[PDB]
């Protein structure tokens, strides 16, 4: 059962990952239907993603050391079950507030992927095989924001939005049974005590590292325009520009195609290039992309093609530079990779959570110009942290 069929474990971890990612990505275009069904304002549309990501930073710090003490199996499986239950519970929401609360509770399921599931992969599989699994997880995470809005935009013309959550729960159910028969128990620290004050001691120690913080924050700021696009794309395009769901879906193609193209180029150049130079290389289309989108929409607020072009060029730089910065940020601290991962995960989520809300009020008040102007300052914040980060 060990050699061939142990791949069911990473496979099911991947499937669970995908279901939680489209859990955000399929829902965003569906938020228009949701918000119309509850008769709520369009300002709750991006907040759906905010609450989801806020839930993802909630148990982050806790899950890694906890699953180390009580085992990774019961923690991972409990997480998948929690995702299924919360996905089904949102059908009873009855209110946009309660909908957002359950959105938050769903987001907690995100914490289980990296802190426990992936920790088990790192423990179960050799550094060799681990690399491939991480690559598969990276590929899938690239496919979600590309396919999700496409499928989601089509879904609301056929089936009710409630059906999407039944879909996520279904895919998660498959991962559950798979993981239940596949995932090994890798936890070393059973049954050792868990000290919250010593745990908090570790997080205060990583936050004292100057280079780490700069790199972790930079990851947040630089990816914020992309996530803000994902969050606000339905209301910017469909409600704001009065375009259709077909145009909405079409515009996602050059943007996330360029993201993928960026990673593909990254994969080809990684042997002859150093992550430091990849950052500088990705830096150009990132700054130019954000500049083009801001400038064009300050001139003419209604040009979404210039904005999309800009976001596409920027997403290409992201694909190239980001995986590199993740490595450097990880290796900028000598502490436990679990504590380090959770810290940078939470720092990014904080920037995403607050950033999406800020981005929302930017667009509500100033339209597209302000949306892109705020995305531009985020790029400059990333650039600013880069000159510090190296050297
Ligand atoms: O960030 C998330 N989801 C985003 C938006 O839904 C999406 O899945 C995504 C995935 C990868 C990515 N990337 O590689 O830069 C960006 C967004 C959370 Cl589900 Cl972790």
């Amino acid at each position: 059962r060990l050699g061939r069929q142990a791949l069911l474990f990473p496979l099911c971890l991947v499937l669970y990952e995908f279901s939680t990612y489209i859990g955000n990505d399929m829902i965003q275009p569906g938020m228009l239907a949701v918000v119309e069904q509850y008769q709520a304002g369009i300002d709750w549309v991006p907040t759906s993603m905010t609450a989801y990501l806020a839930g993802g930073m909630f148990l982050q710090w806790l899950l890694g050391p906890l699953s180390d003490r009580i085992g990774r199996r019961p923690v991972m499986l409990a997480g998948v079950v929690w995702f299924i239950v919360t996905c089904l519970a949102i059908l009873l929401a009855q209110n946009i507030e309660q909908f957002t609360l359950l959105r938050f509770l769903q987001g907690i399921s995100l914490c289980f992927i990296g802190a426990v599931g992936y920790a088990a992969i790192r423990e179960s599989f050799e550094e060799a095989v681990c690399i491939k699994i991480t690559a598969l997880m990276a590929n899938v995470a690239l496919i979600a924001p590309l396919l999700g809005p496409l499928v989601g935009a089509a879904w609301i013309h056929v089936l009710p939005w409630e059906g999407m959550f039944v879909l996520f729960a279904a895919l998660a159910a498959i991962s559950f049974f798979g993981l239940q028969r596949a995932m090994p128990e890798t936890a070393t620290r059973i049954g050792e005590k868990l000290s919250l004050k010593e745990l908090g001691r570790d997080y205060k120690l990583v936050l004292k590292n100057g280079r780490f913080v700069a790199g972790a924050l930079a990851l947040g700021f630089v990816s914020l325009p992309l996530l803000a696009w994902i969050a606000q794309s339905p209301i910017i395009i469909i409600t704001g520009e009065q375009l259709s769901s077909y145009e909405y879906g079409l515009l996602q193609v050059p943007i996330f195609g360029a993201l993928i193209a960026g990673n593909l180029l990254l994969a080809r150049l990684t042997s002859r290039r150093t992550v430091r130079s990849l950052i500088i290389m990705g830096g150009w289309p990132i700054m130019i992309g954000l500049l083009v989108a801001a400038a064009a929409t300050v001139i003419s607020s209604h040009a979404y093609l210039w904005m999309t072009a800009g976001l596409s060029i920027y997403a290409f730089g992201i694909g190239l530079a980001n995986a590199g910065l993740v490595r450097l940020t990880l290796f900028a601290s000598d502490m436990s990779k679990g504590t380090v991962s959770a810290a940078m995960g939470m720092l990014q989520m904080l920037i995403f959570t607050v950033g999406i809300e800020i981005s929302k009020h930017a667009w509500l008040n100033g339209g597209n110009g302000l949306f892109n102007l705020f995305n531009l300052v985020n790029g400059i914040l990333w650039l600013s942290l880069m000159v510090i980060f190296l050297k």
